[PDB]
């Protein structure tokens, strides 16, 4: 087989905190004895995800995260098992999810927003020129490293289009109630510009406070979708109203950003953007959040 580092196994690593509890993963901060390295090591009972049919996801979050080779995704080091566990090990994401910053802090302001903006623009353009449709982009799914640059996360639930078929569509019923799209609710299938309603919901959050189709209950936010019942509060930074306007499209062919709108290009010269550096936002320093 090709030449590669000797598979890792437990007793490589020391472990330390458990960082998140997950319906059938527990991620748990490690350090590498050889190297000092540390890694958030996700770990998942084979006899639980056997037992509540969750190998697929399993399987789907590896071979995704895989392909990935972008600096504003987690990035996925080595797999291993034992004979009772799967181990993925993980970038571990110090400053936690961009979720907790909106909460904290309320809401961002411009200058934030268009920078966080900006970062999800580009990791969006990354993974759509890979046939890559993430399905359940959200603020929670946004982690923050320590440089406060984004990281992508949670790709169980994404899929690999086919390019021999020139797939379009995925037929998988995933996400979440406030970010999912209005195609996948009413034509039960997702497409890249499905994403792109995300990003919209997400900026609209970023700038509000709160996610625009917000509910006590599910099925109340899946009627505010397809109507596109949603308002602006009063002082919403005007060219990102814009362009919240010009995502939160129902028809999903009409979103800018989109293939059938002619792509990224259009999206990175809104407005919204005029002072942005697109080539290597990743080597710039985030704006100062407070
Ligand atoms: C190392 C974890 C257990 C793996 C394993 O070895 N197994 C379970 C299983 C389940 C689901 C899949 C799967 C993966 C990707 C896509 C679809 C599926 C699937 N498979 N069925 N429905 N969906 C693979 C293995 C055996 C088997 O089932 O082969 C059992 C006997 C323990
Ligand atoms: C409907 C597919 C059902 C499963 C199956 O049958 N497959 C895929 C697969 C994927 C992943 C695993 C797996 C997941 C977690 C941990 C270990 C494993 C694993 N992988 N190998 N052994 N255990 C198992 C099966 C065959 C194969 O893997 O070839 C298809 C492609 C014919
Ligand atoms: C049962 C181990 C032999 C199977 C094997 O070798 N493969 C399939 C594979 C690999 C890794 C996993 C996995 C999934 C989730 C978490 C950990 C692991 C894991 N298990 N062991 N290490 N990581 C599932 C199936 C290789 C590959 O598809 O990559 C082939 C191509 C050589």
């Amino acid at each position: 087989p090709p030449p590669q580092p000797r598979k890792k196994r437990p007793e490589d690593f020391k472990f330390g905190k458990i960082l998140g509890e997950g319906s059938f993963s527990t991620v748990v901060l490690a350090r590498e004895l050889a190297t000092s390295r540390e890694y958030a090591i996700k770990i998942l009972e084979k006899r639980h995800i056997i037992k509540e049919n969750k190998v697929p996801y399993v399987t789907r979050e590896r071979d995704v995260m895989s392909r990935l080779d972008h600096p504003f995704f987690v990035k996925l080091y080595f797999t291993f098992q034992d004979d009772e566990k799967l181990y993925f090990g993980l970038s571990y994401a110090k400053n936690g999810e961009l979720l907790k910053y909106i909460r904290k802090i309320g809401s961002f302001d411009e200058t934030c927003t268009r920078f966080y903006t900006a970062e999800i623009v580009s990791a969006l353009e990354y993974l759509h020129g890979k046939g890559i449709i993430h399905r359940d982009l959200k603020p929670e799914n946004i982690l923050l490293n320590e440089d406060m640059h984004i990281q992508i996360t949670d790709f169980g639930t994404a899929k690999v289009l086919s390019p021999e078929s020139k797939q379009a569509r995925a037929n998988s019923f995933v996400g979440t109630a406030q970010y999912v799209s209005p195609e996948l609710l009413t034509e039960k299938s997702a497409c890249k510009s499905s994403d792109l309603w995300a990003l919209g919901c997400i900026i609209y959050q970023l700038v509000a406070g709160l996610p625009p189709f917000r509910a006590g209950n599910e099925g109340l936010i899946f009627a505010k979708i397809i109507k596109l019942e949603y308002d602006f509060p009063e002082k919403f930074f005007p060219k990102a109203r814009d362009l919240v306007e010009k995502l939160l499209v129902l028809d999903a062919t009409k979103r800018l950003g989109c293939e059938e709108m002619e792509g990224y290009g259009p999206l990175k010269a809104h407005p919204f953007f005029e002072s942005v550096t697109w080539e290597n936002l990743h080597q710039q320093t985030p704006p100062k959040l407070t």
